[PDB]
């Protein structure tokens, strides 16, 4: 009961979890970095104060993240993931038969050098050849090459005003600059931020009204995430159909993914991907656009 | 900035609420009482200390509380409320039509008198004739009369032994006391605690596997509540089927609730009462049933 | 263990109490105003969410602030509170028999009010003809008056930088406007901020040493408040000696003081000005004069 | 600004220090250990959650634990500490060059070796020839030898009933135990627990008041530590008489210390041994004397 970690979730909001340690401490010029060893989460990774994975329940997250889009595409080759420099979203994309090329686009080089060394979760798959990892802004990244990808992962911070991943969630950074970089049949995916009864107007509702705006084929959903202190959400978008059974879903998990999957089976996806009343309803009935 | 309300979800894990007002504290024998103004989450009920009720997101935790096992019942008239003090949960069921009788069967005469007094959201729930408040234990209430329920709705706290309401929760309770009160057709409902991905062994798992041993159908569910900072479950038993469709329950929903219910429609019941794989698993292979 | 009122002390210290309620709260165009019954403190004023007083231990305060002063005067006869709007310095003073008028000048009529109406401990205090309550800055009321204090008590708010209450604090100030107003034989006191070992050096020391430059005989004292969290320090100086025996303050204690002390006597005094070897060295030793 | 140690000082109050690092965590079957790095206090030693020891203002608590016993004594040459395990009471013994021989007797070997690695402010006292360590409860220790000392320490944890330190505070100990071991012109001093104008009630003044009924002349004073978010006491206590001026405790101190000390000079000694008159009038009136 002695020593706490403290997070303002939100401004009346305080989230504070008892810490075993604290780990180790880097920085770059664009964050300050800590790993806590924390009492109910176990190793929890905290960019600038905020909480952004903890060891016992980042599998949600990121099983979340990954399988559903690739599972969903028939042939998913190479993946370019804007952000996830953590390593945790390459891990899981890289337990697919499928890709031959990973390629992780993070701007901050001694985040992902810091996740390398110390996320024992993820050397496996920082060591791994499909995997290629670069240091450049995304848009910068995907505007300079020309190689379209089967699928895009968004692994970003949550687009707040201000910031500078705000610019990769705009209507005209789809439809511009990430599709023209989809393959045929392509696949993108962006985590969407908090996903609560209330919180899922901050950013979820906007982020999935503004890829309505730019594919024909949107699904948003969400799972509760422990020590995010919320549901979180994600959105899946392509212009070919995303529709398919749990029991197609759990027949190609159990056919392209290496080992049993701890969160994600088809029924839970399915469950994940019926939103609840009030935020389908907020959904389908939002009009902003981030330009 | 400098008042918070602090709460212990877990011994290792501290959420924090910004506080605008203390408008009551108080106790009975068996609780504190608290109500707090919060300016997250509105005027919040705390007992013993632990965060019961909030003003933004109660409806949440009612609703699904109530609705589903109402909703799947032919045509339910008469229901008894192990628990439900605070008047929230008599006032959900008091929003079907079809309700004749309601009984809340409350231990504690203190938190009653409280509420029926300080969360006026349930101020015509408490004066509707249909309402009939019981202050007495449950478990001899029921054994005490001969009447049977169309519903009944398990509104307690959390089992931990010695607790007046462990024995609410196990195999003998259920089969011997609880099921001889239903009618034909009859469905049984209690909240059984946390549900998350951790958080569902403690309690939620055994009821479920307690409830299979004596009823047919089991039906469990879950959904967030912020307030909680956690999900929460309950569940479904009854001796008749309990499998309706996402649309039949929303042209019940329409036929037999007045107004409209502000977070659950059929698919939110079909998507709550589809557990994820982890939370399945578990379930499915629990062993521990609930017995003294 | 639910509810708390949190205070930053220092940047990296909280000092945090439970709460029975929150009692009243009022606002001036000045600062926040707040009423807070606490359980260990008792109620509780806190000023822009700072603790100014607390009712179990304001007593040692505001015993500390006022006796020292007017028991080494011969017959202070009149006193000008520069602050004080709480009421409780008035108190203190007005148990003194020798006094004819208390004149208390406080800023903000907000505070006053609020505390006349609420701290029950004050309002035999404050309906006392003895005492004048006066709205206006303590310069500006001093400088346009011309009637000659016998006393003069300091009871503001510490001289943070960059505050409407520090040039109250500076070399001429006490130079050219408050000694000026001094009667023959005056003594001044005030408030100077935190004591403790190391958060001396803050402005107790600064207080003592401006001082030192403006009348020939300057005592520092101080004396733990719990509610405070620290030590907490005040000046006396004049111009005639402020040389007592413990046993004749207790003399004139139980000759001029209506009712028995509850915190000071004479040894307590006697002992609350001898500040320990380190906070007498700094003391001694400091340069710094609030021009 | 978003690592905390929070410590309850008392139940309804809590002191929270901002945290640099955590440098060890562990425990014996006595207690947790603790060191933190925290930003207002340096490295601060924890056992069972309770600060004991902060690196900025420890010198204030160990210099007035021990240099206003031996400056007193008209010249101390082996002492018994009860306790002591962090060495930082044993290091303000050995700074007087009268000292020959210093017992640290410390129930808990685990703190020893853990101060004795990681508090290196106190690494010379351990390594000094004159230094004993006995692991051992004080008690059994000084009933097992019969050897008497010049000043006896207490540096024990506060008492409370039921605990292995509450029978070194009771009238009997001091007098059929204690008192035994102490050679002509001997002295004795114990930490006292906190001593502000209202903590001082619960230990301080029984403290005193029970060495008043074993001794001849007992002393009690205190004094600010900041870590402690309180004033802390000592008690001083001899057969023979504890009344040496400002003036004269520092001549002693310039003759018999090496070094300076950081906190304690003659005229803070006497201002610490005259307490404010509640804290006075509590003391004298005091009836309450520790028995078992």
């Amino acid at each position: 009961k002695s020593c706490w970690y403290e997070e303002e979730i939100e401004e009346n909001l305080r989230w504070c979890f008892a810490l075993n340690s604290i780990l180790h401490t880097g920085a770059s010029q664009y964050q300050d970095i800590a790993l806590l060893d924390t009492k109910p989460f176990g190793k929890a990774l905290v960019l600038d104060g905020k909480l952004q994975s903890a060891e016992t329940d980042e599998f949600i997250y990121h099983e979340c993240l990954v399988h559903p889009a690739l599972l969903h595409h028939p042939m998913p080759k190479n993946v370019f993931i804007m952000g996830g420099g953590e390593g945790s979203t390459a891990r899981e994309l890289l337990r697919h038969k499928t890709i031959d090329k990973v390629v992780m686009c993070d701007i901050d080089e001694e985040v992902v050098e810091f996740c390398k060394s110390y996320l024992v979760v993820n050397k496996e798959a920082f060591h791994d050849s499909r995997l290629e990892v670069v240091i450049n802004d995304a848009k910068a990244e995907l505007e300079g090459k020309e190689e379209k990808y089967d699928v895009i992962v968004g692994d970003l911070a949550d687009p707040i005003e201000g910031g500078p991943c705000y610019k990769l969630y705009t209507k005209d950074f789809y439809e511009l600059t990430l599709k023209p970089k989809l393959k045929k049949g392509g696949i993108f995916v962006t985590q969407a931020g908090p996903a609560g009864i209330f919180s899922h107007t901050e950013v979820f509702s906007c982020i999935y009204n503004t890829l309505r705006q730019v594919f024909k084929y949107v699904v948003p959903y969400s799972a509760h995430i422990p020590s995010y202190a919320d549901i979180w959400g994600w959105v899946l978008a392509s212009d070919s159909p995303l529709d398919l059974s749990a029991e197609e879903l759990d027949i190609r998990m159990r056919q392209r993914i290496i080992e049993e999957n701890r969160y994600l089976d088809g029924k839970t996806f399915v469950s994940s991907s019926t939103l609840s009343k009030a935020v389908r309803n907020s959904l389908n009935n939002e009009t902003h656009v981030y330009t």
